């Protein structure tokens, strides 16, 4: 494998490697620069559910930090998001993390 | 089918259905009582990354 599948232990499979890496050694990353940055404020850029599934290390990682983090979405199949960068200056927010293509 | 599973956009097929009620609308039927409920703050018990 190369990317991301999901793989519950209730699965046992044997004969299967991956060449993606860890995330929560990513979030751990992200946790690093974060509090490098000393931030009590994020903001998470998605669209999908599948990145967040992929990135809710980070969606749990403030049990060991108080920080209010914003998490909202992209449009789907149009790529206008400049309503939701209204949205955000509404929102006034600047501490922004960016996955998507 | 019955149980919810994933069924993105780019699955673009189109012989299937399932009679799973659409997580948005129980969200926003949550977002209901919790509107009744007025309330601050939250936490969610919950599973997985399902």
């Amino acid at each position: 494998q190369l990317r991301w599948k999901h793989h519950p232990l209730d699965n046992k499979d044997t004969f299967y490697v991956n060449l993606y890496p860890d995330y929560a050694s990513l979030s751990h990353a992200i946790l690093d620069l974060v509090q490098s940055l000393k931030w009590r404020s994020a903001t998470v850029v998605y669209d999908d559910s599948t990145g967040l599934i992929r990135l809710q290390e980070l969606i749990m990682a403030p049990s060991r930090y108080n920080i209010r983090l914003k998490i909202r979405q992209l449009p789907i199949d149009s790529d206008d998001s400049r309503p939701l960068l209204k949205e955000m200056k509404r929102g006034r927010e600047f501490r922004i993390i960016f996955d998507c293509s």
